[PDB]
């Protein structure tokens, strides 16, 4: 039934959408038309080879990682931006704040990584160009097993054809953990999210009629993730260890400590 309270949650469903697009450059949709051919904006350049690499750029393993990491840090700050336009999250204390977001960033960056990537590889660049899934195994190990298990997290997340509107709130649901280390306010934390729950399962039904225990679907990706984003942090312990010569950017260093 359309009462006060759906209609408030539809509202809380638009709100999150709109303050999604304006943090998050690259949405979903602009994304798949990429990938899709579909875009009749500049196509990206296409990095297979080391031939395509060097050609595009106009050791290679460890390059590529600083980028990315450049980029892993970029998000970060997208993602805090969104974070903070989530109704409740600026009027908790701000030691709970960065607390969820430390705890947070990376379920949601490799929820949204899985918008940029199909069978083939990942879009990078902010669409300008793209990287092969097989290219960057062939990277020397351990460089060769650092994205491999974001594509198989990926291949299973998209079959769920979740769109942006989608994506919004569940990313809410997550940023709003009620069960990171260390949080004084949990009561708060868990009546958001119990919030932003009856909002995205209101939002899978209505977007998604062919599709029952989406809803339930979606929350088990929500232990996926957990577990990547575990596997992630040990190998960046062994290659810390392995290549203790290239450097790591700081912030991460924060991060993946705890
Ligand atoms: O956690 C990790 O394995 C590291 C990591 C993080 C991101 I974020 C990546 O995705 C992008 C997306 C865009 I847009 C870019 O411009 C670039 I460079 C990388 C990749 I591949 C690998």
């Amino acid at each position: 039934q359309l009462n006060p309270e759906s209609a408030d949650l539809r509202a809380l469903a638009k709100h999150l959408y709109d303050s999604y697009i304006k943090s998050f450059p690259l949405t979903k949709a602009k994304a798949r038309a990429i990938l899709t051919g579909k875009t009749t904006d500049k196509s990206p350049f296409v990095i297979y080879d080391m031939n395509s690499l060097m050609m595009g750029e106009d050791e290679v393993a460890i390059r590529i990682f600083q980028g990315c990491q450049f980029r892993s840090v970029e998000a970060v700050q997208e993602i805090t931006e969104y974070a903070k336009s989530i109704p409740g999250f600026v009027n908790l204390d701000l030691n709970d704040q960065v607390t969820l977001l430390k705890y947070g960033v990376h379920e949601i960056i490799y929820t949204m990584l899985a918008s940029l990537m199909n069978k083939d590889g990942v879009l990078i660049s902010e669409g300008q160009g793209f990287m092969t899934r097989e290219f960057l195994k062939s990277l020397r190990k351990p460089f060769g097993d650092f994205m491999e298990p974001k594509f198989e997290f990926a291949v299973k997340f998209n079959a769920l054809e979740l769109d942006d509107s989608d994506l919004a709130i569940f990313i809410a649901v997550i940023i709003l953990s009620g069960d990171r280390p260390g949080l004084l306010n949990v009561k708060p934390i868990e009546d958001i999210q119990d919030n932003l729950l009856q909002a995205l399962e209101l939002q899978l039904k209505l977007n998604h009629p062919e599709s029952s225990q989406l809803f339930a679907k979606l929350l088990q990706k929500m232990t996926d993730l957990r577990q990547i984003v575990t596997e992630h942090v040990q190998l960046l312990q062994v290659i810390k260890k392995t290549e203790t010569d290239m450097s790591l950017h700081p912030l991460l260093q924060e991060i993946y400590k705890d």
